RNA sequence: UCAAACUCCGUGAUAGCUGGUUCUCCCCGAAAUGCAUUUAGGUGCAGCGUCGCAUGUUUCUUGCCGGAGGUAGAGCUACUGG
């Protein structure tokens, strides 16, 4: 019989949340942004050329 | 404390700048070029990476073939000049 614990999501419908700052065996020290420039601390417009 | 005091608030001011950004392993893996820029230590796009999808050897290497060049070299009584 299904109970609650019998539950379970489909396969693919979950993926996990990239962490990013938490160690250099992941996306780590930069949060995939890189060293330097604008878009290290912001994020540029799209309206900007 | 003074080329415009201090305090609170606006306010977590904004900083193309500096710094920092924390666990793991597996696969792949750059760039530091071009163009433009109140631009030149920034950014957009392209190039280069990855992933996915589609196509499938088209890529690449070698041989052969068809081709255009004007470098090296050479030449100048074949031009311009010396």
């Amino acid at each position: 019989v299904i109970k609650l614990h019998d539950l379970k999501p489909a396969p693919g419908e979950k993926k996990a949340k990239t962490r990013v700052g938490r160690g250099e065996g992941s996306k780590g020290k930069t949060a995939g942004r890189g060293t330097k420039g604008t878009k290290a601390r912001k994020n540029v417009p799209v309206m900007f050329e």
